[PDB]
């Protein structure tokens, strides 16, 4: 679609799992930083990692990007899940002034017991 990103509404986890989110966007952002942001206000949102504009792997604590600039999705990978990890999050791109954002909501289940 034309929305500049869009994501999955929401993504689910386990407990000392794994998770993985799509964040598609539209061609003509190609070379633009992208970036998952945590939490509210939306615009206040803390950054957990961010591209600088090239497919390379980014990797900052427990999060991971990788920009795909021929099918126009980055992939974000949550690991080690923690049960505080869940809550409200953004697929962002970066530019100047009002970023494209799209919110997904993080759901973690615990490990059964
Ligand atoms: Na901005």
């Amino acid at each position: 679609m034309e929305d500049p990103v869009t994501g999955p509404e929401e993504v689910s986890g386990q407990e000392q799992g794994s998770l993985t989110v799509q964040c598609r966007y539209t061609s003509g952002w190609k070379d633009y930083k992208k970036y998952w942001c945590q939490g509210v206000p939306q615009r206040s949102c803390k950054t957990l990692v961010e591209t600088d504009a090239s497919e390379q792997l980014v990797k900052k604590n427990r999060v991971s990007i990788r920009d795909n600039q021929r099918d126009f999705i980055f992939t974000v990978t949550m690991e080690d899940l923690r049960m505080s990890d869940a809550g409200i999050y953004w697929c962002g791109i970066t530019k100047g002034g009002l970023d494209p954002m799209f919110k997904v909501t993080v759901n973690i289940g615990p490990v059964p017991t």
